[PDB]
């Protein structure tokens, strides 16, 4: 199938998500709606059920409103079964509305449908060529106090309706009992109660099994995507093995919520995009263009560094999806905000690199500040509005012209209201300019762009006062860039020669399938490498133009480069494909008595490449925990690890340059075959 095909689980880059909160689109069905004081049928209290649900979503695929906006996939609230329980906070009565608060992961919420309802939801998306992502979150049940069983509904679990546990009387551990987080380290945000939600302990191997189990009966029903809630609150080391076993079986696109409140590059945001087998929710590029578009706190300088920056920190930067407005903050649109500054935001995400989401709303100028007021009703579906004119023009692009969907970007004309940039991958090029200023015009003189000879057109049709553009030989004839205008500039042609643009997923043990997307491979089959591996026949299991899907050969784990060869013509090289020693496991490693100097912190590392091959640099583990499970002297750290298998490892200390190791002859373990385990050694 071609790379943009809906059956493209693999890769988001070609698609429009909109990002819907199931309850306040559409009630297509009242008959499964809440009933008495959680329901609220002119949904003005919006901490209740206003009734939306998967009919609601179905009928708007069925007559068009998504086909014609132009949006590819749908990113929905949590489908499992939520708490039926109010809860009065402080005198207002709360609902399980947004699905984060779940009891069973294994049944359908009943308010938004029954398993029927779900599988036609994927039936009828997918036969309009719609992909769908569900938020998912195992971090948390839903709240409890454990001194009062009778608070909501004490946080307990089900088991497709078997009950497995509550937090009060958690003789099996499987929540934290430590407190509720107060965010003063990672560390503190990871083992704690997010306020009152119960805590899952994913040590427990019932719970790291249930949940393995409860995605691939979601995967089996055809979702295509998954948005993971809470990444940061959950250790990496349980979610990369979680990940794993999600792309030994079915392997679709993750990504996941790490808040962060500017453009700054967070370290431990960019790990986690890099290391955890997830890409991320781009706050950063989010908060540039807030910045700079919404609240005038930032020039155009300002987004142009975020790309760069952005796109040297991240090691598939096109993984990370980027947004201008989402459930955690003020609606973009406010009083003091033009709709123009909401319609450029959309073009320049649209446009930019990253797979762009729009929250539901968007192009109909939804306002709302705070939660819950930014979760609103859909209050139109008027297909009249600029910014939805503005959507169905150019989310298209993202399927027909390879530069937007994997091209780099480059900067061509800038100052403080003026930004010019090039979209390129291959031959095709798209430029885009913007003039964030409203009163007043640009007079661009020297443009130069890679576009070919001849004369373009604004691929926007002047709706946002664009013009059109004459190229000889890249140089651009002098214009004026009208006030508030953005203007899109486009060349598409075939590729001769192969081209990757994306892989899908970068981490997998050998025997796992990935697909690489891209264009110029040819009808042919031809090779496929895994650094100096060549990977051919049979283990290439499909082999089109645009898209190759192979198996991950039996190679040494670590990292590799990708690379495509067809009609003895190599391609570029796609960087930083992990492949695993095996299945995985997730190990707790407790080492006691290792005192540290200050700013000294401990590292762990190891014979197989997931601790690093003994390295002490970034593939080693650390630095290790040392506040909350474990206190200090002893610390500890969950890490995915390769299943049944004897292990070498030595903790190491490291304050700058220098490194000193345990002493005496390296600790052994042999992992489990499945699930989880707990290894503590003392340092030697
Ligand atoms: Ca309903
Ligand atoms: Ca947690």
């Amino acid at each position: 199938d071609p790379d943009t095909a809906v059956t493209n689980k693999q890769s988001f880059s070609t698609d429009v998500i909109y990002q819907v909160f199931t309850d306040r689109f559409l009630d297509g069905n009242p008959s499964n709606n809440p009933t008495g004081a959680a329901y609220d049928a002119t949904c003005s209290n919006l901490k209740l059920y206003c009734g939306g649900d998967w009919q609601g979503l179905i009928n708007k695929i069925n007559d068009n409103y998504f086909s014609d906006l132009g949006v590819t996939a749908l990113w929905i609230s949590q489908p499992v079964e939520n708490i039926f329980a109010t809860i009065n906070y402080s005198g207002v009565t709360n609902t399980a509305y947004h699905g984060y608060w779940a009891r069973d992961f294994k049944k359908t919420n009943p308010y938004f449908g029954t398993m029927a309802d779900f599988q036609n939801l994927i039936t009828t998306a997918h036969a309009k060529g719609i992909k769908i992502v569900i938020d998912f979150a195992p971090n948390h049940t839903s709240p409890a106090m454990e001194t009062d069983t009778s608070f909501a509904e004490n946080g307990r679990l089900y088991d497709n309706g078997t009950l497995v546990g509550g937090y009060t009387n958690d003789t099996n551990g499987y929540f934290h009992h430590n407190g509720g987080s107060d965010f003063s380290s990672l560390e503190n945000g990871i083992y704690k109660n997010l306020y009152d939600l119960a805590d899952f302990n994913h040590n427990n191997a019932t719970i790291d099994k249930y949940f393995k189990d409860a995605i691939k009966l979601w995967l089996d029903m055809g979702v295509d995507g998954i948005r993971v809630d809470a990444v940061k609150h959950m250790p990496l080391g349980w979610q990369k093995s979680w990940m794993s076993s999600i792309y030994a079986h079915k392997p679709v696109f993750t990504f996941g919520e790490w808040f962060l409140g500017s453009a700054a590059s967070d370290a431990d945001n960019t790990d986690f995009a890099n290391k955890s087998g997830m890409s991320l929710l781009d706050f950063r590029f989010n908060s540039a263009v807030r910045n700079v578009f919404r609240d005038n706190t930032s020039n155009m300088y300002a987004l142009d560094s975020m790309i760069n920056s952005t796109a040297t920190d991240y090691n598939q930067v096109n993984d990370q999806v980027t947004f201008i407005d989402n459930h955690d903050m003020d609606r973009f649109k406010t009083s003091a905000v033009n709709n123009r500054r909401l319609e450029q935001a959309l073009a320049f995400t649209l446009t930019s690199r990253g797979v762009p989401a729009i929250y539901y709303g968007t192009e109909q100028y939804l306002t709302g500040n705070g939660d819950p007021d930014n979760r609103a009703k859909m209050p139109s579906f008027s297909k009249s509005t600029t910014a939805f004119n503005v959507i169905s023009k150019l989310a298209p692009l993202r399927k027909s012209n390879p530069a937007i969907a994997y091209g780099s970007t480059q900067q061509r004309w800038i100052n403080n209201d003026v930004y010019v940039y090039e979209r390129k991958f291959g031959k095709s090029v798209a430029v885009v300019a913007v003039n964030r200023n409203l009163s007043t015009s640009a007079s661009i003189t020297g443009l130069s762009t890679s576009l070919p000879t001849g004369s373009y057109t604004d691929v926007l049709g002047g709706v946002l006062n664009g013009n059109n553009i004459t190229s000889t030989n890249g140089s651009i004839n002098n214009f004026t860039l009208a006030a508030g205008a953005t203007a899109v500039w486009q060349y598409t042609t075939a590729e001769t020669t192969p081209t990757i643009g994306h892989v899908g997923p970068v981490m997998g043990k050998p025997g796992n399938v990935v697909t690489i997307d891209g264009r110029g491979f040819g009808s042919t089959k031809g090779t496929v490498y895994f650094g100096t591996t060549a990977v051919t026949g049979a283990a290439i299991t499909s082999w089109e133009d645009t898209q190759i899907k192979v198996t991950i050969p039996s190679v040494a784990a670590g990292n590799y480069a990708v690379k495509v060869a067809a009609s003895g013509v190599n391609s570029n090289a796609y960087n930083n494909f992990t492949i695993l020693t095996g299945d995985q496991v997730t190990v707790r490693f407790v080492v006691n008595n290792a005192s540290t100097t200050l700013g000294q912190n401990l590292y762990l590392t190891g014979n197989v490449a997931e601790l690093g091959n003994w390295s002490t640099g970034s593939t080693a583990i650390g630095p290790a925990f040392n506040q909350v499970i474990h206190q200090y002297p002893t610390w500890y750290y969950d890490v995915s690890v390769p299943a049944g298998k004897q292990l070498e490892f030595k903790f190491f200390k490291k304050n700058g340059s220098t490194i000193t190791w345990e002493s005496g002859s390296n600790h052994t373990f042999t992992t489990p075959a499945s699930g989880t385990a707990t290894v503590t050694v003392n340092w030697q």
